[PDB]
């Protein structure tokens, strides 16, 4: 099946998935000279106050915390979009080393990882319709620089142990997103897509300009999970990032300067 190693990599989801040689597909590099300012761009609204955190699942690919979104408790709005998304999980994709592991880049620059928060549009009623949707999605990517410590991320680092290998989950309850937040929510934003198969065309993507900073020994943490199951050889799970695609009939606007 589909992954991130030298024979199911990125460069063989097409023959799969072709809509990867689609007109909106997502990570892209952000030039930052080139992105358009947009001064009618709203502040994003974040309302994360009754988020209710549920479960932790190694699927495979990355680790995914799951929400609950059967009601309006965790919602984006505002910023480019016309809707109130509600979120549903967020994940991270990483590197082997800290100068690599983001999937969008900033003036061709990784970070050592990024966060995506995704959302979905309530109009459509689940995320399974949504996904059919041009603007069904709105994932906010969130990149990490090696640094100081994160310490909103500590109760996800420490769970990571019990979720080692593809399949296991944990109750990972009473934990909140805002923790995960940098200080500022200037952001660019542009049309793409999902960064993994089906890589549905359904995202509007919005990036804050402001990383956060994690400690080593937390990204360290995240290199020690596994894409194999319990009881098969060991493959460490990095490096589940997908490479900048062509921008192609899309312009980047910014919120800021
Ligand atoms: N960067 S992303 O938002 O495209 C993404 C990833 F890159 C992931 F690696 C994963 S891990 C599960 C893969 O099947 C994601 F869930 C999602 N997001 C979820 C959003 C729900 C959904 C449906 C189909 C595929 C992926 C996803
Ligand atoms: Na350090
Ligand atoms: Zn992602």
């Amino acid at each position: 099946h589909w992954g991130y190693g030298k024979h199911n990599g990125p460069e063989h989801w097409h023959k799969d998935f072709p809509i990867a040689k689609g007109e909106r597909q997502s990570p892209v590099d952000i030039d930052t000279h080139t992105a358009k300012y947009d001064p009618s761009l709203k502040p994003l609204s974040v309302s994360y106050d009754q988020a209710t955190s549920l479960r932790i699942l190694n699927n495979g690919h990355a680790f995914n915390v799951e929400f609950d979104d059967s009601q309006d408790k965790a919602v984006l709005k505002g910023g480019p979009l016309d809707g109130t998304y509600r979120l549903i999980q967020f994940h991270f994709h990483w590197g082997s080393l800290d100068g690599q592991g983001s999937e969008h880049t900033v003036d061709k620059k990784k970070y050592a990882a990024e966060l995506h928060l995704v959302h979905w549009n309530t109009k459509y009623g689940d995320f399974g319709k949504a996904v059919q949707q041009p603007d069904g999605l709105a994932v906010l990517g969130i990149f990490l620089k090696v640094g100081s410590a994160k310490p909103g991320l500590q109760k996800v680092v420490d769970v990571l142990d019990s979720i080692k290998t593809k399949g296991k989950s944990a109750d990972f309850t009473n934990f909140d997103p805002r923790g995960l937040l940098p200080e500022s929510l200037d952001y660019w934003t542009y049309p793409g897509s999902l960064t993994v198969p089906p890589l549905l065309e359904c995202v509007t993507w919005i990036v804050l300009k402001e990383p956060i900073s994690v400690s080593s020994e937390q990204v360290l943490k995240f290199r020690k999970l596994n894409f194999n199951g319990e009881g098969e050889p060991e493959e460490l799970m990095v490096d589940n990032w997908r490479p900048a695609q062509p921008l192609k009939n899309r312009q980047i606007k910014a919120s800021f300067k």
